[PDB]
């Protein structure tokens, strides 16, 4: 899940 993960958090501004 790329909200757990610092660094996938922001290219997913949509999700996180």
């Amino acid at each position: 899940g790329c909200c757990s993960h610092p660094a996938c958090n922001v290219d997913h501004p949509e999700i996180c």
